[PDB]
């Protein structure tokens, strides 16, 4: 009936049109060290952010997942600033990034002592049911994420970790795929744990232009999410145009009730600013919060997508996900 | 000549009997994932780290050198507090961990964007000629750090943008080696970017048992420092008793104008509390601040070193090191 957000409880159904993955503040570990000339400015992040969520509101969108991992500056005090000025719902995450872009070093010496997988659980479930820090917050999801083309041994405590909550708590589970990679195996490994499909997201789905990958993680019975829409010139990625074309062939066969989209935004990156290459940087272009509903949904009504099957996928599915 | 201090500049003829490498505070990246349940409670910590500089004082300690890097959690405003309620001198460092107790994320990635190494150097000149963050405080030392049986291509970003800025401020640098590794090559690579021999200390020697690597670094003409003891039994470490027959045979090779003497204690653990099981916790109970002058020293006493070869150590040392 509820999830928590960072205004607290709310109907889920309330949530309404849902974007299910983006980010208003995000840093890479090591951003903190940065400090003296990366500060963060709390004033214009804020508007930056508030703008962000205006956009999003212009396209009817009421509820936003942000799943930024814990070691990435997840800052859920913060959110619910933006939330306040919006009106928009905001879940918040609790969970780790995957080993290239986090920060192990903690709870691998944690894993050295024998009690890093219990520490996790332990957390999941304070953040979960308890509130995050002081803030009074609760996270309403578990993030989960693996390295290209595994799930590391540190990877896996989470995994387990998670499986173990969510049978606690019913916790919606959202992951990160790298690189188009795992998408099987972390349903697979989810599922052996007693982890319910129902409930799990699994994402980055479209970084892989393989139907039969796809098709491989939908026989889980799990949701994915084709949540790149708009990053384009690698590391890797696809384009935009055969993220479409590996939709359409989903939606074709059916899968609309398993599918939803987003599109991954930072909308204020954490540390010293930075600027793209050109070649990169206009390949980027799209890569914000508009794209999906300015773009990407007049394309697939060009192909002939229905409006039911849009709103199976942003509000049908979000409500699923996050109904028992 | 001076040095700057958590409290601003202190004349380098006044630092006194010195400990060249403790931390009031440590964290692994990571811990600020765990705040949940491993809050930073600021009050108890003072308290801690207040008697951890009482315990130094009462053996005559004027001046600690706490190189925290910038990715571990250092917090200069804090080690003010700590220096303004005792008097002692604390000296804090600018720079980065080695890569598997690091967070790379932040600056690989700005090694991809072309300007991570430039962004260092920018940080280590900001953070000795003009402070730290809204702080006010200047770091006194550079600190670097390579790992197991080599320094890394991030790591060598450091590196480079350290001996660069040496250059410029004539700034200490202090050093992280791993497992008793990479001593000769981190003289070696320094110098061969231009910085000054005196200017350097070669960190965590101790844990290397071989005095034909001693005596390789101190080829260089830098400083060495024996700054892990009373850490036994972890991760490849030597005893103490290793440790002191290694010093006795430098200093009886009339090597004492270039050694220095640490625990590299970690006062107050940032992230959850934890205890070491029981094998490892009897062996790791004398790492402590107080070790070096009630067990070390006497020991060496017993094996025949004199006074003036101890205060060369301690107080001569330190002086030479921090003067022009
Ligand atoms: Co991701
Ligand atoms: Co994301
Ligand atoms: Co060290
Ligand atoms: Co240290």
């Amino acid at each position: 009936e509820m999830v928590e957000t960072v205004c607290g409880p709310v109907p889920v159904e309330q949530l309404g049109k849902t974007l299910i993955h983006e980010h208003f503040l995000f840093g890479y570990p090591g951003f903190q060290g940065d400090v003296t000339r990366g500060t963060f400015r709390e004033d214009e992040s804020l508007r930056v952010a508030v703008e962000a969520a205006e956009k999003m509101k212009r396209h009817g969108i009421q509820t936003v997942v942000d799943p930024t991992p814990n070691d990435c500056g997840r800052n859920p005090a913060f959110l619910r600033r933006v939330a306040e000025e919006t009106g928009l719902n905001i879940i918040c995450a609790t969970g780790y990034y995957y080993e290239g872009e986090g920060a192990p070093p903690y709870f691998q010496f944690r894993r050295l002592l024998g009690t890093a997988e219990d520490d996790i659980y332990d957390m999941f479930m304070a953040e979960l049911t308890e509130g995050i820090a002081d803030t009074g917050i609760k996270a309403g999801v578990i993030k989960l994420a693996s390295s290209k083309g595994r799930i590391t041994e540190y990877e896996k405590m989470f995994f387990r970790a998670a499986a173990r909550a969510q049978k606690e708590t019913g916790a919606v589970i959202i992951t990160h795929t790298q690189e188009g990679t795992m998408g099987p195996e972390q349903a697979a490994y989810l599922l052996e744990h007693g982890a319910d499909p129902k409930k799990i997201v699994i994402g980055h789905m479209c970084d892989n232009t393989d139907p039969d990958y796809h098709r491989k993680t939908l026989a889980y019975g799990v949701y994915i999410a084709f949540d790149h829409f708009g990053i384009q010139g690698m590391v890797g990625a696809p384009t935009d145009e055969e993220r479409v074309r590996t939709l359409l062939a989903l939606l074709r066969d059916g899968y609309e009730k398993q599918i939803m989209l987003s599109h991954d935004t930072v909308n204020v990156w954490l540390g010293r600013p930075f600027t793209l290459p050109e070649p990169f940087a206009e390949m980027m272009k799209n890569w914000h919060v508009e794209h999906l509903f300015v773009n990407i949904i007049p394309a697939l009504k060009n192909e002939g997508i229905r409006d039911e099957v849009l709103e199976q996928m942003f509000i049908g599915n979000p409500a699923a996900l996050f109904s028992a």
